[PDB]
């Protein structure tokens, strides 16, 4: 198990347009196209993303493409966060994995939210940084997924996935 895994599971794959939870348009592996409610301009954003005329319509190839794309930049996007790096660096790499598949979802806009849990995090007190992350709206609206996440942050092993 990796994070390319475990993302793959939580967020499934879908070759055609698709509203997520929230009702945005999305596509492929969780790879968000816009906030906006025009289809137009989704699959506008489609193509621009994908480089050709998709008419709302991948390949899984495509898709895994812009997979690790978004995995990439999420990591980067952590490193690249001077509050979070070194909550990251501090942990070890299944515990990483949980707090990627956080900044993957939420963005760094609403991972950002999570101070008070990420200061626990950092001084390894792991089942209270749990109980805090689930005071949230992130857990009451994906209450499977946040458990899982949570659970893996806690424990520092995979087995939520298994
Ligand atoms: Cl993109
Ligand atoms: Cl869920």
């Amino acid at each position: 198990m990796n994070i390319f895994e475990m993302l793959r599971i939580d967020e499934g794959l879908r070759l055609k347009i698709y509203k997520d939870t929230e009702g945005y348009y999305t596509i492929g592996i969780g790879h968000l196209l816009t906030k906006s409610p025009s289809l137009n301009a989704a699959k506008s954003e489609l193509d621009k993303a994908i480089g050709r005329n998709t008419n709302g319509v991948i390949t899984k190839d495509e898709a895994e493409k812009l997979f690790n794309q978004d995995v990439d930049a999420a990591v980067r996007g952590i490193l690249r966060n001077a509050k979070m790096k070194p909550v990251y660096d501090s942990m070890d790499a299944v515990r990483r994995a949980a707090m990627i598949n956080m900044v993957f979802q939420m963005g760094e806009t609403g991972v950002a939210g999570f101070t008070n849990s990420m200061r626990m995090m950092q001084q390894k007190r792991w089942d209270e940084a749990a109980v805090n992350m689930a005071k949230s709206r992130w857990y009451n609206q994906t209450p499977n997924r946040a458990k899982r996440v949570i659970t893996t942050m806690r424990t520092g092993t995979w087995d939520a996935y298994k």
